[PDB]
């Protein structure tokens, strides 16, 4: 009642769109989605409210494990009990399970409190101090990201013994409140007129139209007559396509493009021929067009919401029957496709078929063999499904039904095959559903790794109520970390009108399933809102006065009650495990770059040294490419680690949150190469030669025996970053966008240009880094060639996963990133990974590239 109303207003402020606007559309598809998804999400909320206490830890604090541990040494740990002022430090082994550490902690408590305890270690979980992170399960301590991280930095793990009753009180606190195949006539539409058309009066107006099944044409494109340029052009002409109404596939889309001719692009618009209830569309349609930047089949199938300014093409869909006509039900489809001729071929053609199914464009005769032998593709080459789907004639209902019959008894495919099938090249809904079925086996860790791409896929969907939305919602409601990033990936695109309805509707549905998480995300939004206002202040102030003056005023503004309250005690949007507790106003500042990004520091007494975390708030730039590049660098690190190779990478968080707005994770104890190379006097790193500065800095940060492992960290990370930047074509690399951690770890920042952006980016070897790798010596081939080996190993591991990078980048094309919009961009990846060559041919080629980069480094070594 009063709560229903509050939650509704809270969801509205959270998603950045009033719920009343969904009702105002009076759209039955929108109303059905809201009803269906609200129900689906409320069932997940009820399922969760009754979860066991370990299951509720699996939901809220999913395990953060080392990639090499998915599916021996002395260790010092500090353990306290919940709300106890006293802790206990004790030696454990890296091979010990959390349970042994717990039994240890419980025996200590029994002896200090002089009483034999009722408690068993099974009734407890271990929280990482001041973090929404927990250690539980039968995994050795070294398998946990937190422990493993503490071991490299030499830090002592700090853990809190949390009872099951405490966890069950968290679960209770966070509770939700109380017949077409008959119609043989050619496809046709009436092109009535246009409205609000703005163009050069010297020219004429033409409407190009085409029927598509994804990006493939179903027939040849057709064009209207040339009508004189005016605000309201009138055609009233029938456009006739070469394709029977019975041949129209379920996912057929009618695409329009309006242009001015003497070409000159003005606008475009698409629509689905069948609705969400499978009915073949009849009557008049007003298409509110999107301004063009020749047809756009990949474009959205919903009209431009800016009705007041947008051009509108009025069309008529004919009543080809006196009663409604729905697309045949699956039972009628299987009944038609059931009957086929099983292909029988020679042993010679059997080797030729094997050759092409294991080989990727084909010749016509090669496509006919695949289609002839489709039954054998199902039985002996099921991973060749995508190649089979590409030869299927989508403009012939008899061929489509035969394809669908084989697909409905097709064995589930590996995750890598299923990711390829979500591409827009496979637009059929049954293929789409099959691809989601083979993706249900994804682990939460795999799903997390590919979520950004699966959210981009939502922009290729033709209808709101889809298998991918239910799958993303179900997985979001089952894992709080998936939930968090699903929300932010959707929320960050609400300023984009083509997606605002889809995205707003999914977030509302999500909020229905988690009232508590909605309130938690609102706290995140309240902090971001304040940051925007604070950053606006800084942008204006930085142009009018000195930096000490702007920094002081920034501080006074932060010191206001409203600011101190909104900016404190929130989960980080960059990582929900990270708690941003007390903002340290004195340690906050801003950068000197164009957008004057804010540098916000936090502290947490409960987390200790681990609670000292920073975020960078940046407003003015599109942060989506930075996020993608960094996610690709993190994926590389995961693949390398799975082959036992740790190149000591720094894939720091980067998250868009709003319109040209986002956060970047601060890596503390790091400085740019440019700052270190300044070679300021009265510093511990002051050098005799500028080439010594970076090694002297490493020396002051790592005294005595520590220097040796810092040079190794630098070498390892340098090899990984040399490989990452080359493979991804990261260019415009200089001293101010390369950083170094005190540990020796090198890392890259500011990924605004990738995939060659257009020039093939050569491999880069910088003399200042070769100097450190060589331990400051002129000649140190032992050290240098050990670095080349790290580079080669890293490169050949990525190649073996080349299809994964290709599949994920192809899915990203949906995002609309200016540097990832066609085949030219994916070609850079195919080239840089040398995927068309053998491992020997590719490795030899990488060596030609690495050697060319060494001779280039020698042009600076000569001086
Ligand atoms: C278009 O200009 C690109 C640069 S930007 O700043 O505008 N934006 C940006 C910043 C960062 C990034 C990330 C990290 C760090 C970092 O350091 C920059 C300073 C910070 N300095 C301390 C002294 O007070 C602040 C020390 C010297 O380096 C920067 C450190 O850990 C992670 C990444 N990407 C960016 O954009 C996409």
């Amino acid at each position: 009642d009063r709560v229903k109303k509050l939650i509704n207003s809270q969801i509205s402020l959270l998603i950045g769109k009033g719920l009343h606007e969904f009702d105002s559309l009076r759209d039955p598809e929108v109303n059905d989605f809201r009803t269906k998804m609200r129900q689906f999400c409320e069932e997940a909320a009820a399922h969760r409210q009754q979860l066991g206490w370990v299951e509720w830890l699996q939901y809220s604090f999913p395990l953060q494990l080392e990639p090499s541990a998915r599916g021996n040494r002395a260790l010092l740990v500090n353990v306290k009990f919940e709300g106890s002022e006293e802790s206990f430090t004790f030696q454990v082994s890296t091979k010990d399970m959390p349970l042994a550490l717990m039994a240890c902690a419980l025996r200590k408590k029994a002896t200090v409190f002089r009483q034999p305890l009722v408690e068993q270690p099974e009734e407890y979980a271990l929280q990482v101090n001041g973090r929404h992170e927990y250690l539980y399960g039968n995994y050795p301590l070294c398998h946990f990201q937190y422990i493993c991280s503490c071991l490299h930095s030499g830090l002592t793990p700090h853990l809190t013994m949390v009872h099951s009753s405490s966890i069950l009180a968290m679960r209770d606190e966070q509770s939700n409140p109380a017949s077409l195949w008959s119609l043989e006539q050619p496809f046709s539409i009436e092109l009535i007129e246009g409205r609000k058309v703005n163009a050069d009066e010297r020219m004429k107006l033409v409407v190009q139209a085409g029927l598509f099944h994804g990006n493939e044409m179903l027939c040849k494109t057709v064009s209207s007559s040339e009508v004189n340029v005016c605000s309201e052009p009138v055609w009233k002409q029938r456009l006739e396509f070469d394709i029977s109404v019975c041949d129209l596939p379920r996912m057929a889309r009618l695409c329009f493009a309006l242009y001015a001719v003497v070409d000159c692009p003005i606008a475009w618009a698409n629509l689905m021929l069948f609705d969400y209830k499978d009915q073949l569309k009849t009557g008049e349609r007003c298409l509110y067009m999107w301004p063009s930047v020749l047809l756009n089949p990949a474009g959205t199938v919903r009209g431009n919401p800016n009705t007041e300014s947008a051009a509108a093409l009025v069309i008529y869909l004919p009543e080809v029957a006196p009663h409604p006509v729905y697309f045949p039900a699956l039972e009628k489809i299987l009944e038609l496709g059931r009957h086929g001729e099983r292909g029988r071929i020679t042993e010679e053609e059997q080797l030729q078929l094997r050759e092409i199914l294991e080989r990727g464009e084909l010749y016509e005769h090669e496509k006919d063999l695949v289609w002839k032998m489709r039954h054998e593709v199902q039985e002996h080459f099921p991973e060749a499904l995508a190649r089979l789907l590409l030869v299927t004639k989508w403009n012939k209902h008899e061929d489509v039904a035969q394809m669908l019959y084989l697909l409905c008894s097709w064995p589930e495919l590996p995750v890598l095959s299923a990711l390829e099938l979500l591409d827009f090249s496979f637009p059929d809904c049954y293929v789409g559903s099959f691809a989601i079925k083979s993706l249900r086996k994804l682990t939460d860790d795999e799903l997390f790794q590919y979520l950004l791409q699966l959210v981009q896929v939502l922009k290729y969907e033709s209808y709101l109520d889809c298998e991918l939305t239910k799958f993303l919602l179900g997985r979001a409601l089952a894992n709080r970390k998936i939930g968090h990033f699903l929300f932010w990936h959707l929320r960050s695109e609400m300023h984009v009108p083509s997606v605002a309805l889809r995205f707003g509707l999914i977030m509302e549905a999500y909020c229905r399933g988690s009232t508590h998480h909605m309130k938690v995300l609102m706290k995140q939004g309240e902090a971001l809102s304040k940051l925007k206002a604070l950053n606006d202040f800084v942008k204006v102030s930085s142009q009018k006065t000195t930096k000490p003056q702007t920094k002081e005023m920034m501080h006074m503004c932060m010191r206001q009650e409203t600011y101190m309250e909104a900016l404190s005690h929130l989960q980080s949007p960059l990582d929900p495990s990270t708690l941003l507790e007390e903002v340290c106003v004195e340690q906050c500042t801003f950068m000197d770059s164009k957008m004057k990004p804010l540098w916000i520091m936090y502290s947490s007494e409960e987390a200790g040294s681990a609670g000292n975390v920073g975020i960078i708030f940046k407003n003015g730039d599109d942060l989506r490419q930075d996020m993608l590049t960094l996610q690709m660098i993190q994926l590389m690190d995961v693949l390398w680690k799975q082959e036992g190779l740790d190149l000591r990478m720094t894939p720091y968080g980067c998250l868009p949150t709003g319109d040209r707005t986002g956060l970047i994770e601060v890596v503390l104890h790091s400085d740019t190469i440019a700052n270190i190379q300044l070679n300021k006097s009265n510093m511990a790193a002051t050098a005799a030669f500028n080439k010594d500065a970076l090694l002297n800095w490493l020396k002051s940060k790592n005294p005595g025996e520590a220097l040796d492992r810092a040079i190794e960290e630098f070498t390892l990370s340098c090899a990984g970053y040399c490989v990452a930047t080359y493979v991804l074509g990261i260019g415009d690399r200089h001293s101010d966008n390369i950083m170094i951690r005190e540990s020796g770890q090198l890392f890259h920042i500011d990924f605004g240009h990738f995939l060659g952006n257009r020039e093939r980016v050569p491999f880069i070897l910088t003399y200042d880094f070769v100097h450190v790798i060589q331990q400051g010596k002129t000649n140190n081939s032992e050290k240098f060639e050990r670095f080349r080996g790290y580079c080669e190993r890293a490169y050949t591991i990525l190649r073996r996963h080349g299809l994964l990078f290709l599949h994920l980048f192809a899915l990203m094309r949906a995002a609309g990133l200016p540097e990832l919009s066609c085949s030219k961009d994916i070609q850079y990846l195919k080239d840089s990974l040398a995927l068309g060559k053998t491992e020997e041919e590719a490795l030899k080629h990488f060596r030609v590239k690495f050697n060319e980069a060494l001779r280039e480094s020698w042009k600076t070594k000569v001086n």
